[PDB]
């Protein structure tokens, strides 16, 4: 569609990515990055369109996407980037940075709730209703459905709007600096997950 | 004694602190920094001596100690600094930095155990036996005992040796960079505790 | 509307408050009184109308409201006042007293259920249906919605009726004196929460 | 012995009780006041002696002891009075008041520990070592042993000293008024236990 | 109605109770028999009608009902009689016997499910749909509603049919003798609850 | 019906079972094989039809079914065979082998979900909707309903299709050999359950 | 020794068993009666001697012992008979009755403790110290050690004394009738364990 | 010593390994095989001697040891081999087989205990006392102590004796065939741990 562009392996070029921030999510075969391969990278430049990239089994390279991940002048926006950063670094060898995580930002601003999921925060902060996929999905299937493409695009089409509102909320309640320090540490948090500390809060007493 | 110098309120001067790193621990009336006041700051320059500083109720200033806390050329070493950093910042208004935490370093190197306490790590890494205080102590008492001074000094007399060994272990097992990123975030972790997130892992999914 | 009067900062006068009891609830940015500021005070004189007062960030005074909180001849009615008392005392410096808590009264009379929420008790005791807000709300927003005003008013429009029924039930089942002693202690329970015992039952053995 | 006077049923007179405060503990057949009868009342006037009173099965009266329990000019000191107050009220029909509870006072002062037992607090605050009975005891036996008398006396011989130190600590750390309000509520807390709320914190949200 | 007869205090006579078994349930102010008084006794002779008896506060006698409870030639049927037996014995002084409990019988026959409630078993075994009361009810109210009378009658109108089917099932699967021994012990189980063992399985190892 | 053939005791012949694999499920009186007898064996040759066999109380033999269970050239397919294998071996004396378990295969392929039930996997992998029985069923009843026959047939009508898809998925993700080893062990896992280890993971450390 | 007589298979005669009560315990290969065979029966006539009987694998008969188990004029005393009754009935086909259980009696009298083990109760009630075996024992070994014989005898040498004291305590505290009803049900409790309800309190609500 | 031979990297030859079974244990930097490298392999031919082999960081080959691991005519004995098999396969690329696990064998024979550790089973089955290392050990240190060598040797010096006794016990209690099937599956259990199922019982229902 005009909203969703589908690609195999990689972005074909970076013509749509002359931007200062990109929105990213991924799909995998599960929550264990060492067992469960990367299957889809979905990315948006923030212009109301999304690119959905099917990643093949054994695929080691994605040079155009990786240029964006490495580019320190482009902020990579995620809603809970802790997992996606680990998956992307494990797949292609680059830990993306710098980052903004709308879930960490939500935890530091939406102090009146424990519901920090994407659907809930988009409804509350943006008045945008995104549908949540209910059945489980084999994201490694050779053929992805239009419904799958739409679900993947919905994960990234609104993160720039969400970041804009959350930045205002962080400033209003006085937590911009702490959020930024969390974003600076997040790539290390993801590295530590890959290294074997995924089940440990490294800052806990015991 | 020759090993332990006792002071009221503050260090009398910084003559013993022409160093690149200091070792710090604190004593309080309990684990709630907003309720339980700072009572003692114990600090060592790493030369086999320690200064034990009694902090009065309502004391807002400690200018010589605070110079060290602010000095970015001096690394502040703690064994679990997450609590002490919050207590010190709350008492005197300065978040100490930069820091090295031997407990975080232990968690990243001593992967074969869940025992990361000071007594255990000093025995294993330094062949130094420190006695652990068994009974509870009112650290806000007007008069501190020699036993209390000795317990407080034992917390700081060995942290430079511990840091030296842990740096070697971090290099051997390939985790120096991740440890350093943890140390850079730790002051923010302590700020977040004071701000109201003491019971939350900010990086957890939910 | 005729039922709901909206105000900034404070009641404009006490013309509507020549009464022996007032009904109060609050809205905040969350459940931590030290982190999460007071945002709204909703209050009713018991005449079927409510005042909804928007509290600004950093607001230290609300003299007309505070006159009511201090007035020992006016009983302050809450449904679970433990939290609101702490929030009000923290915001304006006065611990409201005396108080009547319809949730404590419910626990001492409705011995056949564990459901002591406002909606449930209003339905059972008053045959009044109040709608419960389902989505989370930023009560610190500059502009409050009519729906928010209606939710806040619903919290206080029925507490006088609820107190009247619960007083009858307390007398019927013989627990008036014990309830009154609970109400006398409740301001101290709220003070202890602010002081650092919010997670502790002070009367428990261990 | 000169330290311990043994009596059947009641104090023989109040000659030793021309005092402003008495220290009390009890022994029963267990922790359920409705099932497990009162067996012993131990009481001290604070002069370094104790009276140990054996209570018979079915005993409904103890007039000299009850005079002390009713006397509003005599403070009844307990270490955790919540249980003893319920047992005494159930046995003889009078809820003792006013009271001072050294365990509540410990919880409000000894903020650095979770160990609030009598042996621990006597060691820390008084430098007094009391032996703790290790084996279980049938306190309803017709014949009580000297060891049992000594254990019972040890529960009351030091509560006046403990109260004196805890009052100083409450003043030092600013919690005298809150402690006093807890002491005023404690008789109601015990009544509520007898009434059927022994397993419920009446002040909890849910 | 023709199905439901309402009475104050007691059955007016035993004309409808020339039977070998009666079906009984009760309503109280809650689950604590010592705190929560008996409010309603509902009873059926098994002929498709029910008597609903309102019990007053402080009522110590119900001679016609009690004749049935004492009559050893009449089996008292309950669905979970453990509670009702305790409540009835506490109210009127007679422990009813002999008994048949359809919930114990269900546990010994319906080995394929953990759902042993009255509504579920009536649907499965009898093809009878009974409506379950959803809101909480003050059964001590002076005036009981027709809905309350219908709920109470539904508890007893089908227990004879249920017992007939469960007896067949007990015989089919070979557990009649064990069920009967459970029924013989059940009055003691209820006595032990009143005596202070309500929270203990007396047959457990620890 | 043409889809479902009903039999008492055993298959009447093996005319429909000249196949290399059969699909099996069972119904019992519950989850304890020593207490809860086998009641129904449902089996399909994979041709879109099913045989539902009612097993009598005390039935020790089923020679035609048992020929299939013993035939090493016929793979017995189950969705979670651990229970059915134990039940069948206990009833007729033969541990069926070899086996394919679609639930183990699901756990080794559907790494993105914890929902491995038959209804969920048939929907996802086969686009087949099977209805799940909601009420509990006495499968030992003399007369089985058509609904019961349809539920039992639905358990086996699709396992050949499910196995075909799961074999493809096991090959795609590289786990065929591990799945096969699990299938070889499964009969022993079921034997160990019958022997007294039903609640123990024999491979766990402790 | 003079205190302990060892036998293979069975008592050689009943010359020592012309008594009204016997004390019994057993040893097995574990706590699962269906998996773990009976290995030893230890029995005392109450005269300060014990018989220790080694039971062979596959042994189905023990006629002299079984005469005692069946004899309704002989009370079988156990400390926690729930397990031994199941083991004995499973081994030889007779459920022993009538019984007295000193552990149930302890639970109904020693209301001040949760420690109802044999060693603890013998110390408290009898002033008898029995040594507890610390290492695990293969009770199915062909050759039993003298230490094993002494441990087994210690289980039965004191149960008559224990029963005598517990009967006095049951009378003193008014629970003789309830204890007797528990003893009458206990054989059924053991039957229900063998039947498949070992992990269920049959009298619980859910 | 004569009992313990130390080697770097690998066995120097297989002169001592002309045997049908070898006993193996390992030391690592922790319990995560992907993070925590293999540090020591200890192995015994069963002749009362042991070889302790220090494995270097990054060591990919150990050809003499690997010959033994691959040799299908040599049974590899472990006490809990699930972990060691994963570690060895991950280090050198060969999954050792066939295997005998004395911990699985203990679980299938020592049905009277939950203590299946090496020290406990050696004491009970062999009357051999092995000392357990109490402090934590950095097994990756360049220099291993004699105490470390002795601890490592103690893990393997007795496994042949243990296997001999456990084989007798498996035969006595009738579980040889089930144990053998467990041993055949164990290499797959270890593979599944490496593949990402270390925290899942693959045979559980859910």
């Amino acid at each position: 569609s005009m909203t969703i562009r589908f690609h195999r392996n990689d972005l074909p070029n970076l013509d749509n990515y002359q931007v200062d921030a990109v929105a990213i999510d991924t799909e995998t075969l599960g929550l264990n990055p060492h067992r469960d391969r990367l299957c889809v990278v979905q990315i948006s430049p923030g212009d109301g369109t999304a690119d959905v990239i099917q990643i093949e089994a054994g695929q080691k390279k994605a040079p155009n996407l990786v240029k964006l991940l490495k580019d320190r002048s482009i902020t990579k926006i995620f809603h809970f980037g802790r997992f996606d950063l680990a998956v992307l670094a494990h797949a292609f060898g680059t830990m993306p940075q710098p980052v903004f995580c709308t879930k960490i930002a939500s935890k530091l601003t939406r102090t009146y709730t424990d519901r920090h999921g994407l659907k809930e925060i988009c409804s509350e902060l943006l008045d945008v209703s995104i549908s949540k996929q209910q059945q489980s999905s084999d994201w490694a299937a050779e053929v992805l459905s239009q419904a799958q493409l739409e679900y993947a695009a919905s994960d990234v089409l609104y993160l720039h709007r969400l970041k804009a509102v959350l930045e205002q909320r962080l400033e209003r309640d006085g937590r911009t600096k702490q959020a930024e320090a969390c974003f600076k540490f997040l790539p290390t948090r993801s590295e530590l997950d890959l290294m074997g500390w995924a089940e440990s809060d490294i800052f806990a007493h015991s």
